[PDB]
């Protein structure tokens, strides 16, 4: 087999989801791959390069539906939950993202249908943009705190509200339980539609 | 000269150094170098380099003024409480970074979160969209900080003209949005993020009722 970038990217993506981010140094790369530090650097460039491709690689797993009328808030969810489910099937991938601008071949023509689906829904072009980059980062978001939780931190945090003195903290005390708690499912549900909720009333009439 | 080391007097040193030359310089040797004290009494106060950090990022947070509930601008108030958080961080250097994966709850933080709630819910959202509101608007506020930092003119007006120049047959919306996509000035970003979570949490609470 050649070394060329795309079996170096698969090679980086199948220790990253066996192993995680940390274990995806460049020297276990090239030690992998049977190859030199040159060539590998040549092909994929240094470390956050590669994971740039990395990135890009996993995003065909995000599908956009093509816009149906009078379905626009559940096919804008049904893409993020594409998304979260990317997030949620490679570990630490959301670490890699948290960070950086889906612009790759694969993120260009996700970006492209994104923007179709959003604009369908009668959204002007500023904030079709920016929803796009809001509902990106929301997800990204949110699988990365999912992924943190993968303990009693947020059990200690409970206690701590729970036993505030209710006379000067009363509402800390009351929302004890949902401020450290809330399920990971019930959190990104409820966010995905303020978010979009928050989308239709800019795009008004 | 001399005055016996106080917890405040630390901190504020701290977040001096911070605010002038950014969270690498700020090191434990640094702070103690600065202050012109022994490591043993430094460390008595103020703990590692991290409990130190925990202690800059409370005390910058009286800077954000959450107002007390004012029946009928309920909207505004909350604006007004998130652009305060956004003041803050512009403010102070490498703040959002400390602050990104930290509680705000030492006393600043907890006052601060105290009176946020009690604004959301004065709007009459129900628990848990108070309190993930909450959570959803200073995770919001805190990311833009990180990246109107994190910002130059030069990348920009290279993907602007990536996206512009993308053939308009396979690319229609990325070219007609290369703007947008590629301009939003950090005014306009955080001012129409705002509007789309607060919409969306009046959305929330007028089905709730």
């Amino acid at each position: 087999a050649p070394l060329t970038q795309d079996r170096i990217v698969v090679t980086a993506l199948g220790i990253l989801d066996a192993e995680g981010l940390d274990a995806l140094s460049m020297r276990r790369l090239a030690q992998e791959l049977k190859t030199g530090h040159a060539s590998l650097y040549a092909h994929v460039g240094n470390r956050d390069e590669l994971l740039d491709l990395v990135f890009d690689i996993v995003l065909t797993e995000v599908e956009v539906p093509e816009p149906e009328p009078g379905r626009w808030a559940e096919q804008v969810k049904e893409m993020c939950r594409s998304l979260r489910r990317m997030f949620l099937a490679h570990r630490d991938l959301a670490r890699i993202a948290i960070d950086r601008v889906p612009l790759g071949p694969n993120g260009m023509v996700g970006m492209e249908r994104t923007m179709n689906l959003l604009r369908s829904g009668g959204l002007h072009d500023e904030l079709a943009a920016y929803g796009g980059d809001l509902l990106s980062t929301f997800v990204t978001a949110e699988a990365l705190e999912q992924s943190s939780r993968n303990g009693v931190f947020a059990d200690q945090l409970h206690g701590y509200l729970k036993s505030l003195p209710a006379t000067s903290f009363p509402n800390l005390v009351h929302l004890a339980g949902p401020i450290t708690s809330l399920d990971s499912d019930r959190r990104f549900e409820l966010g995905l539609e303020i978010i979009i909720a928050g989308l239709l009333a800019g795009a008004g009439e």
